[PDB]
């Protein structure tokens, strides 16, 4: 679990979305497993605006921050679940790294700010959601 607050907005793994994300729907896409909600509060998280392939990504399975070397936003073929058949997964990036399924929000930062959120993993690599490329997030 976990999500980012930046302005009047809430980004999840639209996975995990909940009713109130929904009934408050800003922006969704199944393709690259994102929803955003409006909030009433206001958010303060930073977005990064670069092209780093470098970062800190959260692990909460162990409780860790690890430090990755991550690849570029891209379409990875991503196997079935109870949420997604099997497909393309677009703007993913892979990092070799430890994750589990309860991963899922787990931010990922570079110097700039936040980068994207954990979305995919299995056999020793784990796959962020990238967020870099909405601009909207902060008007
Ligand atoms: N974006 C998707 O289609 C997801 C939806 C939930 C299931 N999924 C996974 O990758 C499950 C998983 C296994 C093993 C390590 C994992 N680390 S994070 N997620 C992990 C695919
Ligand atoms: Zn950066």
């Amino acid at each position: 679990s976990g999500a980012i607050y930046v302005g009047n907005y809430r980004v999840v793994n639209r996975h995990l979305a909940t009713h109130n994300d929904w009934a408050n729907l800003v922006w969704e896409d199944s393709s690259r497993d994102l929803l955003v909600s409006s909030t009433t509060a206001q958010g303060c998280d930073t977005i990064a605006r670069c092209d780093c392939q470098t970062g800190v990504y959260y692990c909460s399975s162990r409780r860790k921050h690890y430090p990755v070397s991550f690849s570029k936003p891209s379409l990875i073929f991503v196997e079935a679940s109870e949420y997604y058949p099997a497909r393309y997964q677009s703007h993913l990036m892979l990092a070799v790294g430890h994750s589990e399924p309860g991963d899922c929000g787990g931010i990922l930062r570079c110097q700039h700010g936040v980068v994207g959120i954990v979305s995919t993993g299995g056999n020793g690599l784990v796959g962020f959601a990238d967020v870099r490329d909405l601009l909207w997030l902060d008007e």
